[PDB]
């Protein structure tokens, strides 16, 4: 689809088995999700934004359905105040910006 | 310009004058700027994102440049790590995604 941006890119997304809405993100190198339960191992790391750090927990190679398509990549979850879809998964995705 | 997501979608913007890059940021709804020099009156204004919130100066009715593109509107100045175009510029210059 193309999206206007008069109002938040909220779409739908799948992941580990859960139906969650996130924010099409361009200004995000990274995906970044709100705490939820994901299966496997992980990794620690600290991310920076705005206001300051947090500390993520990072999952690789994780399957995300984003608006019905398909990627798989990394995954930060951890506080964050909204679920964010990065770069990282928009490139995926073949998502532009046009102006 | 159509832009795809594999670098950082920077720009230039002209803004008070002074030449600066920004980012295209859908996640953000304002428009907020790292410390520099604006002309004229302004309002305190704490905003938040991933790591906590910050103190910033609202300027209303600023004209920016973005890409070569005109708009007009508010302009939130104070300690973001990086400048920031959001959506309420975003869509004075039709900016759209499109996957
Ligand atoms: C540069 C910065 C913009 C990046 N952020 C992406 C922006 O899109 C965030 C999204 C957002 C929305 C709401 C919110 F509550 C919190 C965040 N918006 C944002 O702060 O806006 C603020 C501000 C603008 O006006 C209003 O609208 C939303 C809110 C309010 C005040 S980030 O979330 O910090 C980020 C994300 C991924 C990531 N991956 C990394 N990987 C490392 C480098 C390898 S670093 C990293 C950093």
């Amino acid at each position: 689809p193309q999206i206007t941006l008069w109002q938040r890119p909220l779409v739908t997304i799948k992941i580990g088995g859960q139906l969650k809405e996130a924010l099409l993100d361009t200004g995000a190198d990274d995906t970044v999700l709100e705490e939820m339960n994901l299966p496997g191992r992980w990794k620690p790391k600290m991310i920076g934004g705005i206001g300051g750090f947090i500390k993520v927990r990072q999952y690789d190679q994780i399957l995300i359905e984003i608006c019905g398509h398909k990627a798989i990549g990394t995954v930060l979850v951890g506080p964050t105040p909204v679920n964010i879809i990065g770069r990282n998964l928009l490139t995926q995705i073949g998502c532009t910006l046009n102006f």
